[PDB]
């Protein structure tokens, strides 16, 4: 018997009997994965004899109970009452919870697979010794981390103090550190206390070795997702700082793949061409791995391009496996239908090292003045663990990077409230400068700030701006005079010349 | 009997049993081609006794029209019926031991399509093998891939190998076939082509017969309707200066199958008095090319379909008009295969790259650019544009002209027109100077003509320009001035011999 | 290099490497079965790559040569004269023969795929050095052994001295011994040198076994079909041997199976009269299980409203538990007859073929004197006790004892020269010899046990034509006669007369 404390959630193995390897056992896999990680075991049997079950899960019970983890069942109360199971996970469709909690009797744990806040809220008014912890709805198919801290968050605003999460649903090594990294309450306070794999460890041909790697990832507090410094930077980017981003990138000339619409096709290749930078519009999906192999490369994303969900995905994936940057470019948030379900889709195809919008995407994608502005890029910048930018007279730019950090249960009280967030303005006077910030980030080296490059490109954009208003004659020259700005402000680093002003915020 | 030399292969058919018309038998379509033109026939096969009896009767057939008869791949039926020779596949028997049964006197057929496999037909000395079948040129590889094997075949002096090409001939491709498989130092071609579909299918194989004789023992490829002349007076201003009247007053239709080129190109092509489309439909390619002056502007990287490529590829030679090609990456695998298979599709006046573009084309400093560039304008026979600090212009179409087993008299990569000038706007400048070239032109000078112009206007705009962005909107400026005006003898790029 | 006289035909091993179970080769496979039998190899090879087929050739070909058996090759001559192959087998539809030696030249076998006696006629017709053996005919689906009969016949009106031969298609060991048993020629003189076997070794999960097995048969030399005596008697059949032969059917109450046509209701009464009791079921899943009761007994009708595959069925049911059958060819009466007759004498093998004139020498493949030449025909064709009623009713015993042998074949023993009996004074007359010969012990002997039905019925026939008024009657009489006949075996008294033929 164990007390719901005793529970380690850290690497939840839900067995799935109906795909294992041939030569395989049920119990040769379980096995395998208890002695390399495994610190919770659940078995379903929703395809055999309720009686060869029952001798399934005792015969399972004493090799779990063996290394000391606790034994749960889906979703056959009887079953599990009967073999003296440690705990119960159940669905939204199957019993009731109080009437479970009813037979079985406080001493045993219930899992419930929530999907959505309003679940949560059931289970708050049920109170304490109902559910003691949730499996949080399907991430992928088999809603995303988007949809997780929707509901991590609602299991903070309704103080649920006594129930766990796991999260759930096509979890592999591929995403895995991804979920742990974003899936965290708002307030920093709450992350997912362990991982519910399936088919990683069950229908594995070697179980002993996926399980050692899915710990490695559990227990690492590091996601290195893109190759330059995540260092949380609270000094103001520095003139010096400016100049060698920029000195880098015209050095290092990065690959800017530009996946975008037709019109910021020309446009946004002749702000990356101006950056000594070299552009490609490949929207081709068996081109995407070997164009993110090429030193210093970066994709560009824009949504209401005309590429399938698949490539995007293919895409979107193939520079994350790399550890190169994407910039994401939301230029249709209701929009809302066909973008919005676009978008949401996109943003759990990988991690994105800057996601840039303007006051309306940006207050959409942190799910809704000027202070409202700053907040709302905040949030962003936070629930996508990414450099996030508002566009506007004053630009704002925030760091929701947090290092790269993570952990189980979970950030080191670092909330959307207090990560850096800095702006920009120039008076009175932009999907260029998506194009801008991707060639500043792509110049980056190891040693580099993600941060500093992005502050860097909304600078150099900005200023550039000015530059271009003054010299031009109408909405035609002030393009291509914006074009030359960038062109010419680079060629010169003397940072210290430029319009733009950057406070805090 | 018939000794190796006696052996014609100018057009080889290669009988298929299984695909005869109705109320037509292999006796009957095989007599028919023998009367017009077939000058070699092989046999393939049914019951080894029945096939024995058919072999007999067609035997009698060829003898009785002086040409051999070759069998596939039965060795066995072959010494038995006497059979003047055997094709064998890569997997069908070794050849040493087909030698070893057949003794010499007998002509031994292998299908090769790779080097490798030249290398193998060499180390066994002649007497073994005595002509090969180049690969599957076509689905039924291509003209670049026979060319690496004739090329094989002269690296490793096999003299004694004749050579015919095979797989999905017909005459929609046969003069192109004939026309650029030739060895890299000029000295072999294809001594023949072997037919199957085209005469055998045929509901009138006297007929499709005599066609494809026309088409052998021709020995001009006009493959565009403008003058191919090889040309060695260096382009001058005179000549420069007619190019771009033809190509203001006759106004021609840019066909755009590009990428961002999209709007760069169609006004680059608009600033040279003509008119760009960019359709990316297969049903209009037909009726698109059939405008006058129309021209095919082709980029690699872009969206449309291998399908329509090959569509439009195409629908532009069968009209005898321009293509200009542009292979944009050529060295991501998706798009060197999307290229390869893009080279085989048809004939292209000029393809247009730079340094890396350009070596890996000719399958790999400055001196070496020279000789990229000579190696990709011969073996794809087409005008190649080099471009770079200097940009190389070399002219590989030899005038059109192809033979059997020749190929080209004596003239080989080393020593075609390659002249010097001291990036995708430039295809579409090169597409109008050859778009407005009339039935009298040049190919060659169009060429140079559009480099120098491009060249030109790219001193003025980057002199006159505040950046980037300017010096791409005073490009397309510079291009409309200095075309309004021929004044070529005022323009800053110098052109030179290589 | 081996000489045309050193070829061993006795268990050749035709592969098909398109049916080799999983992990195993074909080398796996023809090595086990050279090991323990195969004596010739041919490797075919339908559909590969003509130069892959080379390398496996001369791979197996190491493996042969190395326990002394030839390799033979189908039907690529050119890769036989290539790989130095021992010899090479074509088929009726692959190069004409004078073709294939004029290539190889003498020195090498060639083996032809004969099916039919013209076939033999051509092979003659070319004289010695060119074929050097056939296979014959497609035995069974995979024409059957009379029909190979009628080739191994050519072949001796034809004095093809020269010419070897072996069975093939659908040879296993559940119709092997049957094969070797009447593949003889008619004159005794000629049988089959060996026995081709395909799926029996290749698809075989033990080769090794499947071997040592087919091994056990071809080099046996009885063929116990029948779980009674098969010795030749030549003494008449004596009353104290009849007395005892009913005596033990009354004893034993044999169950006589009846699949028949009108014979229904009657066959069971002269069959119940006998003291044994009958079983009319044409039912496929209670055939095993009905011959596997004591002293029981096949009695086969043609005109049967039962499947061929039913027939097949059964045949095979009783050979396999090695109990009697008797086979009742009830008409050349209708093509579709002749047909399904033909078909089931290749299903098993016979104790008894009874028919009357017609029948009988339309099965010995066509007065008084040659109906005794046909019933021994028939009889020595189908290895069997064949019975030909009528004023006079003929009993031939081609049994032979059982014996079989490769290319002897039967020790000089012909159609002419078996034991023909006569006995002077119709499908009752099936059911009467089945139930004779079923009462017969291991110790018994078949040939008396049918003359003794002969005479049996026979001798009911003469008393119930007396004690009759018309057609009905002589029926019931018949059956009368029977059950009083046999309730006091007293033969001395019987009317029919037993003469030597």
């Amino acid at each position: 018997k164990f007390s719901k404390e005793q529970f380690d959630y850290s690497l939840y193995l839900v067995t799935d009997s109906g795909m294992i390897p041939e030569g395989k056992t049920l119990y040769g896999q379980v096995e395998a994965g208890l002695q390399n990680g495994v610190t919770l075991v659940q078995i379903r049997e929703k395809d055999a004899d309720t009686k060869f079950f029952i001798e399934e899960a005792l015969q399972i019970k004493e090799l779990c109970h063996a290394h000391n983890v606790p034994l749960i069942i889906n979703d056959r109360i009887d079953v599990a009452m009967a073999i003296g199971a440690d705990g119960i996970h159940v669905g939204q469709d199957d019993m009731p919870i109080p009437m479970i909690r009813k037979l079985v009797g406080p001493d045993m744990v219930i899992g419930w697979s929530v999907g959505f806040p309003e679940e949560v809220d059931e289970l708050s008014k049920m109170g304490p010794d109902m559910v003691d912890y949730i499996g949080v709805g399907t991430l992928f198919p088999t809603m995303g981390t988007a949809g997780a801290i929707r509901v991590l968050d609602a299991l903070e605003r309704n103080n649920a103090h006594w129930c766990r999460t796991v999260g759930i649903g096509g979890l592999h090594p591929d995403n895995i550190e991804r979920v742990l990294y974003q899936c965290v309450s708002s307030n920093g306070k709450r992350s997912l206390d362990g991982i519910c794999v399936v088919s990683d460890i069950i229908a594995s041909l070697d179980a002993a070795k996926s399980t050692k790697i899915l710990r490695g990832l559990i227990d690492k507090t590091d996601y290195k997702f893109v190759n330059i410094g995540l260092s949380t930077k609270n000094s103001l980017t520095t003139t010096d700082e400016i100049q060698s981003i920029i000195s880098n990138t015209l050095k290092a000339r990065p690959l800017v793949q530009h996946i975008t619409n037709k019109v910021h096709q020309n446009f946004g290749a002749n702000v990356t061409l101006a950056l000594g930078s070299s552009p490609i519009m490949s929207e081709i999906q068996s081109e995407v791995n070997d164009l993110a192999a090429i030193p210093h490369a970066t994709l560009l994303l824009n949504t209401g391009s005309v590429a399938p969900p698949e490539m995007l995905k293919a895409a979107i994936r193939a520079y994350n496996d790399v550890k190169r940057p994407i910039v994401f470019d939301p230029v249709g948030y209701s929009a809302t239908e066909t973008r919005l379900l676009l978008n949401n889709k996109l943003l759990t195809f990988g991690q994105f090292s800057c996601i840039k919008g303007n006051s309306s995407e940006i207050l959409g994608l942190a799910e809704l003045s000027n202070e409202l502005l700053i907040q709302a890029t905040k949030i962003v910048a936070f629930k996508y663990k990414t450099v996030a930018v508002c566009t506007g007279e004053f630009d704002f730019i925030a760091d929701g990077t947090i290092e790269g950090k993570y952990s189980l249960s979970g950030t080191n009280g670092t909330s959307v409230e207090d990560i850096p967030c800095v702006a920009v303005e120039a008076g009175p006077i932009g999907c260029s400068l998506g194009s801008t910030i991707a060639c500043m980030i792509g110049g980056q080296p190891s040693e580099g700030n993600l941060f500093h490059a992005v502050v860097a490109g909304v600078m150099l954009y900005k200023a550039a701006g000015k530059i271009a208003s003054e010299k031009c004659n109408g909405s035609g020259s002030f393009q291509v005079e914006l074009i030359d700005a960038l062109y010419r402000l680079t060629r010169e680093n003397t940072p210290v010349t430029w319009a733009p002003k950057l406070t805090h915020t």
